[PDB]
């Protein structure tokens, strides 16, 4: 089983960096001009770069919701799913914490915690982590499918903008935690988990959803 | 007729989405630093990942002009061109809709409405929005284009940065309404239906002279 | 000659739009938020979806620095070099006039005219505009050429963003003016034709600096 | 042994204008608006664009700890490694130079020269340099090697985009030095070698994990 | 009567100098940076400077509310305080119509109209521009009273700034329309009366309670 | 006892609009360009308006800290100290509840409270609230002195500024809380009390110190 | 005559100095966020100290226009008059003068030159210059005069402040330039004149007015 | 010699609170809005509220230079000045010392340490350093003059605004360190004394010719 472990330890290493690199741009080093467009690049181009590097070996889900999609798609056994998960959070977590260590405290804030924005309720904020995560997993399952007669386009990139679009609308309502484990890392180390669940319930529904909308309405 | 009706959904799903999360993004959460590279951004990515996801099935036209450009270019029956704007009508005014009931009154705005910017005449704007278009239409027609011996490119890609273009161009003249469908969707919730015209006179024009431009005095 | 004239049409019709949507989002309707980085992805996208578009017809040089460097390159008949520029400039100045024409007199300004920053001398501003275009050219020349037993990588898009890097290092010093005609239109428009011989002689430059690097030092 | 030298040459030319348009970009024209995304994306294209031209015959290392990733990796001789080493230094200092000598004196700087940020400690720094070159060679080291498959992707975009991120990570906290080439030019030029060993030690690690994790722990 | 009508053409020609100056630096120029506090400044500065101006003579009332708090204050007649009203609303619609005719029509906008913050209900608003001519006129009133024994403070600069406050925090909800001859000019000449009744009965009432809180709560 | 109550409700009065006021401009409508020096003028310009209102009747205190230094500087008994800190503490709850009714909650966040930034232990900022209260208290005990032989300077624009000063370097450690009143007011509304005691100790000790620096090493 | 020489040199100084603050924060060092602001309280605090200085011995005029408000007023001899201006002149080129040998080439720019914005005519342009100066000299004649039984109010800083405004409005139309030598000094020493008789006829007339205004309309 | 020594606590105090809110506000929180407007206001509004608190017992100097220059205008015997000048500088090492203590170092970076601006040479540092010192001793020795028929103005505000010029216009040239002590305290606790000569010989020489200016060229 030597292909399984290799793929659970770059599921390991690619959410340590995505949660690194993910969250250390969100942290808010200047209440200056909107961090916005360069947090959703940020967190794009970072699962850009490890779709490119780890992608042919372990998917690069990084994200329980997009493992849970395919755990739906009925891609991958429910053992495997299981053992990505407890790699991505155990790596969400890791990450966090190396960030967590090399930052200094007056621009480490909250950890870059997902938490909703005012006026935005739980039910709303539930919504828009289901479309984020709805729009994420459908770009995913489309192109990873083998399944087309063309023959074009650049996989981590096109999955990696769609990332970037979910933070471009998503991160003035929840933050953009289209990743429980993303979601998941800040909350475990600041003792902060109000309306975590949010994170978790959106984008798990959005995965499905997204797992069932193309493997029965898009592309049976 | 399975293969046809998917497409519809598609075309009405993908428009909800491009509706959502392009007038999502759009919606003034601050007046705070330069909206136009995000929001042109937004809008391209947007775009971007539905021609990644829904278009192998439907073209992922998500716009009337384009279908109009499409169905001007001999490449679409009438009866198929009049479904897809009537889903892209439909589900533009759902992924408002939408966007309406998750976000809170104080940053709908006017849920993105194209209006005109002071100072340009509705014949200006239409002349911007028909620029707007044909650029957009010109660079579909060359991308979903099968004929030509090179293969390089993706095609997601290259039409969302289009449409980025056209809205780092046409956001400061029109807000960049380069999609009636788009332009349809707040005037209908919000009852305001100021030079809405030029948001349909414009497009399909520019569309029209896009689908003419490439089929007759670029490859005929 | 029928595929003679049709890419001639193509590189004015092309340059039109180029000098168009790129003047046009280099107007400043603001003197707020850093225009740079709109500025540079607006050419740079613009020029993408235009290679996109009439690539595979004129080459799209929209540029006569580019179009003298094919003539350096000798992948391009002189009389063929000739029509290009003529077409570009024409193109050029139509493109500037109808954006004079749709852009209301307060955001006009000087129709983005490649000015030469304070304290930036000739000699400093055409070193600038020399080593902007090198690359420039460089990459056409490398990402044009067919000879490569790799086979990757998007054309209009490698391209378009040696463009925005052009700009996002040389509107500081010269306005980033790349390209003679581009650097033309507003001059002819504007009656300023201050330095603008450092917008001719240093893309002139340049292109055949990288039109020389490449095919005797990169590539014999 | 021609083609040996027109390698070197080309990591001299391409790490001269990695410099030259990287440092540039860098430069604080203004303390206005978040530089970081302008900056970032101007070191990615500036890599994007140097490989898209000469990445076929030197494989655009333009970078000392790339080439010492590759020398770790196997995949060049030592004697070639310290042909790249002293090509990229050399060349680097070139391109700084050349900036320094087109650049005004008021906004040249300390030639961007990568200096710590207040409260992070060279322990500190040095991790962070290391995980920004750590998933920069990863992704170069994924993206050149030709063992899959699978056909897709763009190279020269895939490798800039890795740098963008690190760029948008690391600039807040060591100005995101992950070439020790790019750190020796202004350090060079402006006599400043202040904490300038953690920009060697840091992505020269960085490199040799990267090159080590990805030979035996991601594709033996 | 030479000394009634000299301070009827005062109360219209600061009220005309108050909009012109007022309206002006509300249009935006500019999407960029935040005007609130550039214009909550010039409203105050153009009070500061017209009561400084027309203060002895007409008390600089330039605010329908304002004259109103004193015909409330039973320090004016009836006649007197119909007068000034008509002067200030005559004087504020010649105010925005010299500023339309020097203004390009790109920077007109709607001519700094008083709009209701979207999720500001018009009870809200009321309530707003209660306040906000409540805590004005509390400081006209204790300014412009002669009876204490202390005798420090400049009238014009802390009135003004009383003004200026009001913008700081109404200019959100309501663009501090904090006088119906300011929210009047505008609405006459746009034809768009929107909710304008809540800059009318909002600030008359401020000003009854203001000139009430004072008179009998305060200082009696 | 009629001039006692009076002041009474000057201070209730003026502590709900200084918290309505201070705390409405300090309202997260945009995490655009930097709210500090809008705030800090906001809160000044409040304090400057409603001491030229109520100052002549209360002294215009509308701070816990403030009138515990007058009690320090026994310049008030023991029972009108706790009868304005009731009427603080009522009137800042008061003017947040209004707040709070006519903000949408999109734009209320927590209600502008003031908590401890990261990095900022609370030994750091109860010292930073200390000197940011001893600067105020000592203006107003500097300001409010009848002890001078010379007659110059307008007391409620000094003080205010001085709040200002307070703000524009303190709302970056602790939000700038020198006012227990206005920081009770959003704790108990938004069921908040960490570090709360911060802005207790901090301001009360800085009120002493002030206090007793003035009154015997200042102006014995 | 010792006195009156005095005043000549107090006018020649104090125009040197407040044309080289004035024009020096002027100066672009940085196209980031709106220099309105800071250059509207520049030009304001210059003049407020200004006045606080040489106000008491030659009026602290610093501008052509306001010594020929003076003249028309006939509170000033010719011949005085004539000196004024020329002191003025002559200091206001001194200052340019100094600011240029101080001041980088790189951010001295057209020395702060009062250049037309784009779409307004030299007839706005004078309109706006006029009731720039207009509500200046109105603030100065009402401030200077010593006929009133009030006493309250700070010269310096109501003049000051009266400038401060003609910027937030003006400098987005002419640039503010309510000083004729103000903007003679930038003219003279960039060899640009373009549009300038709108600088000397504007401010002149609208000191006429204003002179006149005052004279027999507001205080006989 | 009671009245002495407490002018000294007076200037050491002051000259603490001088640099600790003075420093304090010009670290760098963020490199996003333009901070000058906002430290130029955070040095006035400090030295406004010193002055109106230790004014009428030291002067309120807090200023090495402005000691000099009343050592110069014959107002201070030499004793005295030695006193002040030991009790600022002691002062100001405290106040940075709170600072250094109290900030974190993330953001304490060189401590607001007063650095040339590159292209700015030593000498047009001193000459910028002269006249930002000059206009401010003379607003000093004709505010502090007790000479003069009118009776109107308010001392602190007036001299801090001109503090605050001299930051709206220097802070880009040298950090304006118009106070060696302000200078002196960063460079004696970051052991960084780089061009510290220019920030004692500029405001020195500025100090002696504005006493010298005010003492025989404008008031004899
Ligand atoms: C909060 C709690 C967190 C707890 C975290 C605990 C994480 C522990 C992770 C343990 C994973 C252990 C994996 C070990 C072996 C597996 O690969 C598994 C064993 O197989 P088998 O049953 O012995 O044989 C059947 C395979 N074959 C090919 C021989 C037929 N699969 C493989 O063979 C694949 C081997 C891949 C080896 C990669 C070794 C990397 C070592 C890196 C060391 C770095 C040290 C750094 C110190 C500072
Ligand atoms: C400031 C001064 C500016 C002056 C600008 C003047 C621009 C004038 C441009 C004139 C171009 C004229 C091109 C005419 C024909 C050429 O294509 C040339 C002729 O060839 P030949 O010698 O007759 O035959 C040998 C070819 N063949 C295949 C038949 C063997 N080549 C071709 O055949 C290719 C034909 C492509 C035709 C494209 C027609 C587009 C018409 C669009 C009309 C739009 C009207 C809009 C009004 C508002
Ligand atoms: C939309 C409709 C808008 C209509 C706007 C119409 C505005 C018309 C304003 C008319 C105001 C007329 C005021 C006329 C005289 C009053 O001062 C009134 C008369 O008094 P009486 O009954 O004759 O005598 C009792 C006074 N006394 C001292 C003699 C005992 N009071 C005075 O005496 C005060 C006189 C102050 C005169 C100021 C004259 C300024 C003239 C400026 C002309 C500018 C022309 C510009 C052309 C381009
Ligand atoms: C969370 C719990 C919050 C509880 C908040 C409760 C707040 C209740 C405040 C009650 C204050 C009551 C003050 C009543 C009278 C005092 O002025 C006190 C009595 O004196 P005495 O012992 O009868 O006579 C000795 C005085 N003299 C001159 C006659 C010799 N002092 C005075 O005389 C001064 C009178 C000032 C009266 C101001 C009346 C304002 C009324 C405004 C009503 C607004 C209603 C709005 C409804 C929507
Ligand atoms: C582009 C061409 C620019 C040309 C610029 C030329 C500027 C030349 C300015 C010349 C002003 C000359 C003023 C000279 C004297 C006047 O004060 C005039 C003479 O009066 P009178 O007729 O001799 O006597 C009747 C007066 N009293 C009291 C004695 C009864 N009035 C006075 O008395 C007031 C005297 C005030 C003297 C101030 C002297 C400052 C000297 C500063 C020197 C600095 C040198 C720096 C070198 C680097
Ligand atoms: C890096 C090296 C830094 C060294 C810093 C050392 C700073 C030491 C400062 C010492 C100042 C000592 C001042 C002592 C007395 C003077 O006031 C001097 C003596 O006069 P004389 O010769 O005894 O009598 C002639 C006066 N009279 C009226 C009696 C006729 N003048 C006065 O009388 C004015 C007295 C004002 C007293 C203010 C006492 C404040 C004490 C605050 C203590 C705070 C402790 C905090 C601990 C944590």
């Amino acid at each position: 089983s030597a292909s399984f472990w290799r793929a659970i330890f770059a599921e390991f290493f690619a959410t340590l960096f995505y949660v690194f690199f993910g969250l250390g741009a969100s942290l808010r080093w200047a209440p200056g001009p909107l961090h916005v467009l360069q947090v959703a690049l940020a967190f794009g181009l970072a699962l850009a770069t490890l779709v490119q590097a780890v992608g042919h070996i372990s998917g690069a889900h990084v994200n329980p919701a997009v493992t849970f999609a395919f755990l739906v798609g009925s891609q991958m056994s429910l053992l495997r799913a299981i053992c990505y998960v407890v790699a991505q959070l155990l790596g969400a977590v890791a990450g966090a914490a190396v960030l967590y260590s090399v930052t200094p405290p007056a621009v480490r804030g909250n950890l870059a915690l997902n938490t909703l924005h005012p006026g935005v309720s739980v039910g709303q904020a539930t919504i828009v982590e289901i479309f984020l995560t709805l729009q994420f997993v459908l770009c995913i399952f489309a192109t990873y499918d083998e399944r087309r007669n063309g023959r074009l386009g650049s996989v981590a990139l096109a999955v990696g903008f769609s990332l970037t679009l979910g933070h471009l609308f998503g991160m003035y309502y929840t933050g953009a935690g289209m990743n429980p484990a993303r979601s998941f890392a800040p909350a475990i180390l600041t003792r902060n988990f109000t309306n975590h669940w949010v994170y978790w319930v959106g984008p798990v529904i959005g995965a499905g959803l997204g797992s069932l909308l193309y493997d029965f309405l898009l592309f049976p």
